[PDB]
């Protein structure tokens, strides 16, 4: 199996102890490990942050402590929008200006692949014909990239994709069976699937659907998800599940209603290291625990959550990193990616459970580390 851990190159200016960088990155935990952001201009690849290049060498000076290590560069992600990818995708002569800038950023830094985040072809302002393009782009990458390998005798660069877990936007942008022949893996975000955007509380990523839900709402659950793309094209092996190392935030309207479906009103609380309404880091949601947090199982989805007063948490935790692990090996899948990192309980003083506890976790269910050849 495979575990792919997402750094993001912004938690370096959390405030205190939330600041994180690659040398806080255990080299051990993970399989791979995925920089995310870079960026693009005029077509091509860019750096975002002032010092990237310096932490694109502490990320790939990893590799020094993990021989088995490998990290990828992720382009995109949602703040990144959709028109720059529209443009780039729109015409041969600007995908192999692309492509040709990845080819030279990757070799130059030290990463062994792309990993590619458009949010997403086809929606959010994207055209019908980007559908279609993100399968020409993909293709076109994956041969180049196997051109560079025989041209520079070197093992080829490897392309993957952080892809949508809305059914919507999955069906509105993917060529499923002709983009899995290309990617070599393909991460399913399988999170964010409730949040104080619908109005009422709901779990993050919850294993399966709570039991009244029907339709649509169904959907929204990482059992239908991965199962979509398994059964639209997409080889079980390539197919990466997500794990989110953070939980949504609501303000109920109603304490006494806080089960799963409660009316919610605005955007959710907002952390002291994070910063942002709707959304706490895995150690910010310790500190919400220890102070008194009433903490429920919600026994059908697999996935915990936990409420004080109005403020209520969708999230997951050590027991549900470990039913979801056991629930992709037992399907076969290829492995598990976690956004991100950076939100786990990195030094381990916020929650008590050792350092990196969700990470750990899935190190551990899948067999990631040791292999000791003796009783443990
Ligand atoms: C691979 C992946 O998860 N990509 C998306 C991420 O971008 C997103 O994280 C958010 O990234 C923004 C840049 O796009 C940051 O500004 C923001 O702080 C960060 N965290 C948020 C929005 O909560 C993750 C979050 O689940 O999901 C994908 O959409
Ligand atoms: C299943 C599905 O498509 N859910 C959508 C959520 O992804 C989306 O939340 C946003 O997700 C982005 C992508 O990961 C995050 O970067 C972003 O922070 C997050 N927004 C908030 C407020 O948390 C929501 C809201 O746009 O829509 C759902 O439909
Ligand atoms: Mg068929």
């Amino acid at each position: 199996y495979n575990l792919i851990c997402y750094f993001t190159n912004w938690a370096q200016y959390r405030p205190g102890l939330g600041s994180f960088k690659p040398d806080d990155i255990n080299p051990c935990l993970c399989t791979h490990l995925i920089y995310a952001f870079a960026g693009m201009q005029n077509n091509e690849i860019t750096t975002i942050e002032w010092n990237d290049v310096t932490l694109y060498k502490a990320f790939n000076d990893l590799k020094n402590r993990n021989s088995k290590l490998k990290t990828l560069l992720a382009i995109g992600g949602w703040n990144f929008g959709t028109a720059p990818f529209t443009t780039m995708v729109s015409t041969s002569q600007n995908r192999q200006t692309f492509i040709t800038s990845v080819i030279k950023f990757l070799r130059q830094y030290g990463f062994d692949g792309l990993d590619l985040d458009w949010e997403y072809p086809g929606s959010r302002g994207s055209p019908p014909q980007d559908k279609h393009l993100f399968t020409v782009l993909v293709k076109e990458m994956r041969e180049a990239f196997e051109q560079e390998a025989i041209e520079s005798n070197r093992p080829r660069l490897m392309v993957t994709a952080a892809v949508a877990g809305g059914i919507s936007n999955i069906q509105a942008g993917y060529e499923i069976p002709e983009l899995s022949k290309y990617l070599d893996f393909i991460h399913v975000m399988t999170y964010d699937l409730h949040g104080s955007w619908e109005g009422y509380t709901g779990e993050n990523s919850p294993l399966y659907k709570y039991p009244t839900e029907t339709g649509s709402n169904a959907y929204l659950n990482v059992d239908y998800v991965m199962n979509y793309w398994k059964n639209n094209g997409a080889p079980a092996e390539k197919l990466i599940v997500g794990f989110p190392e953070y939980g949504h935030t609501f303000i109920l309207r109603n304490p006494s209603d806080n089960g799963i479906g409660a009316p919610t009103s605005g955007d959710g609380p907002a952390g002291p290291y994070t910063r942002q309404a709707g959304f706490w880091a895995y150690y910010e949601i310790c500190t919400f625990l220890r102070s008194g947090a009433t903490e429920v199982w919600d026994a059908s989805q697999e996935v915990p959550y936990a409420y004080k007063a109005n403020e209520w948490l969708g999230y997951d935790n050590i027991k549900s990193f470990s039913v979801k692990a056991q629930w992709l090996k037992q399907n076969n899948f290829g492995g598990a990616m976690i956004w991100a990192i950076d939100l786990d309980d990195f030094t381990g003083s916020f929650c008590d459970q050792g350092k990196f506890p969700l990470t750990s976790t899935l190190n551990k269910a899948l067999g990631i580390s040791t292999h000791h050849h003796h009783h443990h």
